[PDB]
């Protein structure tokens, strides 16, 4: 697709330096211009490969002149928008804007050029193709452009601020899109300031089609010096009082309040990596630290203490299970058989089994109240192990209620999983809170990327050592008789977890020594690497992506605990505006110090 646009761009300069009108206004030729509009005449209304004009070729190409010379020739070039399908709804005055042609936006002023005309080219769209994102309306290109003089030239003739794009973004959230964030405060500050000024229906509160006002997508965005910016507006003064003031911050599209228009919960589900920073800002980060403080870290702490004790109370209805006598003569056949197994299905005997019966009934009841809290729908993978293990006790309760044989190998996929599910709480405590940060991270990152190299390599000697340590009986030396034990054990010696197959009473292959002098080398080499790739975190910088992602964590933590938990408990934050004079609403008061 990309090479179309440009075959199109190409085939444009083609069609520019076929057609002798479009080339007069490329290269700003007036008196060509006239000879082909009057003595030999020509369509003036002549469309270009982008379904342009000559107006809209001379409006790219800074030259006033030769669209100064179109519009006189044939002001009726002015309203026709380009009809390619890239290029689709953009009017000469569209160009003239985001070119900053000041000049030829007042003189399309003049000709009474559509201000309302909607660009909805391909080339347009809110995409990454797209190297920019300016909107619909000529009014939202020379906001986005960073054009004050055109902003208010184009709203003197009827433009309307309030128009919304094809995704239903005012001018006021495009600007929040844009890179250069600290001169664009100026512009989100010019534009409100034509606003109608009423109370109600104000553009700060028209929303984007995905539900977000201005203030609300700049955290979402990540843009920290508009939500500072944006913050002003809600920020209430209390006094000043020597080097401290206390200030009453609106706490009313900031904090839990609705279902998912609170900004809490946007910021923790946005994957923009810049968004987190907007926790650590002073009107939040008070708000979200004392929502931790107290009702957040003590419930983690109790629903820890509740799991740790659901856990060990099924880890202990784990260890103690029906007895298995093997009571079967299978056990001399095949001598590598070893097994004492079975059930006999009875928990209803009633002497000490009912300790563990009602045991399996709080799993039971605990896993179906598990699966009924998480299915009803980062920490993520702390919160799918936990539906998983949930998952696992529900393979661990039906078919070992109709007697599997092999009734333990799901069983242990739920303890594993449950069990090291408890270092989720340890985002809970300081100590481990940013450790368990790092183990996440660096599994999806630096352990595929040395798996693979090392799932590889012992693919390659764990076959080499099948192949010769299958030409010998395994009865002596036998590390990996067959091929699951061949890349078993290769697996365990490159892991320095086996002591090597050594056997030294009776002699050992020729390639042997060989082949395993070659595995020790690079298996140390790749095991160095492997301690010394994933060194590479350790930056100054990641010192703040160690520290800020358990805080991120916490907070979206913080945030999980209140919006499923019920209202008697952890009640709203900050104080209600009601019975003071303020407008039931709540208020978070926060002194600060400036030195
Ligand atoms: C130069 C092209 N000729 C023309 O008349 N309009 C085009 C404008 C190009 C803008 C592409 C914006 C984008 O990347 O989306
Ligand atoms: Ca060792
Ligand atoms: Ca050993
Ligand atoms: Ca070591």
């Amino acid at each position: 697709w990309a090479q179309s646009r440009d075959e199109q761009n190409l085939l444009q300069q083609k069609r520019i330096w076929e057609s002798p009108l479009l080339l007069a206004a490329k290269e700003n030729n007036v008196q060509a211009l006239y000879k082909l509009l009057k003595f030999e005449g020509c369509e003036v209304h002549q469309k270009g490969a982008m379904g342009e004009t000559a107006l809209h070729i001379a409006a790219l190409y800074d030259n006033n002149e030769a669209a100064q010379v179109l519009m006189e020739a044939a002001p009726e070039l002015v309203f026709e928008p380009m009809t390619s399908e890239l290029y689709e709804g953009q009017t000469a005055l569209h160009i003239a804007v985001i070119n900053q042609n000041v000049n030829l936006v007042r003189a399309l002023l003049a000709r009474g050029a559509s201000v309302s005309a909607r660009a909805t080219g391909s080339v347009f769209h809110y995409r990454p193709h797209n190297l920019i994102y300016y909107g619909e309306h000529p009014l939202s290109f020379a906001a986005c452009v960073g054009s004050e003089e055109i902003v208010r030239l184009l709203i003197e003739h009827g433009a309307d601020i309030r128009a919304q794009d094809s995704l239903g973004n005012t001018v006021l959230h495009i600007l929040i899109l844009q890179p250069n964030k600290t001169f664009a405060c100026q512009m989100y500050n010019l534009l409100l300031s034509y606003d109608g000024g009423d109370h109600l229906k104000s553009l700060e509160l028209v929303p984007n089609n995905q539900g977000l006002t201005p203030f609300k997508l700049a955290g979402v965005e990540g843009n920290i010096v508009m939500f500072q910016h944006l913050m002003q507006k809600r920020k209430h003064i209390q006094w000043t009082y020597g080097p401290l003031t206390s200030t009453l911050y609106d706490l009313t599209e900031i904090d839990s309040s609705g279902d998912d228009q609170s900004l809490l919960e946007l910021i923790v589900t946005t994957k923009k990596r810049e968004a987190r920073q907007i926790l650590d800002q002073t009107p939040v980060k008070e708000l979200v630290s004392l929502k931790w403080k107290r009702y957040g870290r003590p419930y983690f702490c109790v629903l820890g203490a509740i799991y740790v004790l659901y856990i060990i109370c099924f880890t202990m209805c784990c260890v103690y299970r029906p007895l298995k006598p093997r009571i079967t003569n299978r056990t001399n056949p095949r001598d590598n058989t070893l097994l004492q197994q079975k059930l006999l299905q009875e928990a209803y005997v009633t002497p000490k089994d009912d300790l563990r019966l009602v045991g399996e009934l709080v799993s039971i009841v605990g896993a179906v109240i598990i699966l009924l809290v998480e299915i009803p729908d980062l920490g993520g993978p702390f919160h799918v192990i936990i539906v998983t293990y949930a998952f696992m006790v529900l393979v661990t309760m039906v078919m070992r209620l109709t007697n599997s044989d092999g009734e333990v190998v799901p069983m242990s996929f739920a303890l594993v999983l449950g069990w090291c599910n408890v270092m989720y709480f340890a985002r809970g405590f300081q100590m481990l809170g940013p450790f368990t940060i790092m183990i996440q991270k660096m599994i999806f990152g630096d352990l595929m990327r040395f798996c693979w190299l090392m799932a590889v390599v012992i693919l390659g000697f764990a076959s080499a050592f099948y192949i010769i340590f299958q030409t010998e009986d395994p009865d002596e030396l036998g590390h990996f008789y067959d091929y699951p034990m061949a890349l078993f054990s290769t697996f365990e010696l490159f892991l320095t977890i086996i002591d090597g197959p050594a056997n030294y009473d009776v002699d050992l292959p020729f390639m042997y020594s060989i082949t395993y002098a070659a595995f020790a080398i690079i298996a140390t080499l790749l095991m160095l690497n492997l301690l010394i790739a994933m060194m590479g975190d350790t930056h100054w910088r990641v010192a703040h992506e160690r520290d800020e992602l358990w805080r991120a964590q916490v907070v979206a933590t913080t945030v999980m605990l209140e919006r499923k938990l019920p209202r008697c408990l952890w009640p709203r934050s900050g104080i209600c505006g009601r019975e003071y004079g303020l407008g039931d609403r709540w208020f978070l008061r926060v002194e600060d110090r400036q030195d």
